[PDB]
């Protein structure tokens, strides 16, 4: 759980197989009920340091994921604001229904992230992820790969690709999707496992290293 922050590599020619295409939600921000204001500067500043890092790699494709109830055109003006009115082409976010919806999948990005808990299991919020990918198999693969489970602030990349039990999974052969993230963004809402107080003096720091580790997941990836 401890905080290792960006480790990012420049690429300039790449493995158009490699290609860094990722589809990510907005972490924490809709049924762990990170308090969204907050949640936006985090992203947005977190977003503009990867691409200006990689400035000039275009292989780099980021698509968010946010939900209906949450985008609004305050929320694009805000990112816009954190953007310097410079808003990079290869960042773009994309409205779905909710967390379960089947738009999401079919966006061209060879990376998917979801949001997990500790346990790194099914939950009630990617459902249809895992019903796609075969609950059973996919659980599977993901506790022989991290067999010690997961932190928060980290994220935990299974390939369906080197990974025989799920290549033939709708995810990997039609819609193009070679690795599923999982990501342990911070929770706050009481319901859910491992909820952060209110006013918690880590939340803010561990929902940037989540940043961090997703993105360090793609610069690998």
């Amino acid at each position: 759980s401890k905080i290792i922050g960006p480790k990012y590599r420049k690429k300039r020619l790449t493995d158009a197989l490699k290609e860094r295409s990722l589809a990510f939600p907005f972490i924490s921000t809709s049924t762990f009920g990170f308090n969204i204001d907050d949640a936006t500067e985090i992203s947005a500043n977190a977003i503009s340091e990867y691409l200006h890092f990689h400035e000039k790699e275009d292989d780099i494709k980021l698509k968010m994921m946010v939900e209906k109830s949450i985008y609004s055109d305050n929320l694009i003006q805000s990112f816009k604001k954190h953007f310097n009115d410079k808003w990079d082409k290869r960042f773009e976010i994309i409205k779905i229904e909710n967390s379960n919806s089947l738009e999401q999948f079919n966006l061209g990005c060879k990376l998917f992230a979801t949001e997990s808990t500790w346990r790194l299991k099914k939950t009630p919020q990617n459902k249809q992820l895992y019903e796609m990918l075969d609950t059973g198999t996919f659980e599977k693969v993901t506790k022989n790969l991290y067999p010690n489970c997961g932190k928060i602030g980290k994220v935990y990349p299974i390939s369906l690709q080197n990974n025989k039990q799920l290549v033939n999974s709708i995810l990997h052969k039609e819609y193009g999707i070679d690795i599923v993230i999982l990501v342990l963004g911070v929770n706050m809402n009481p319901n859910k496992p491992d909820a952060f107080k209110e006013n918690s003096e880590l939340a803010k720091p561990l929902l940037l290293e989540t940043y961090h580790s997703l993105f360090n997941a793609l610069d690998n990836f």
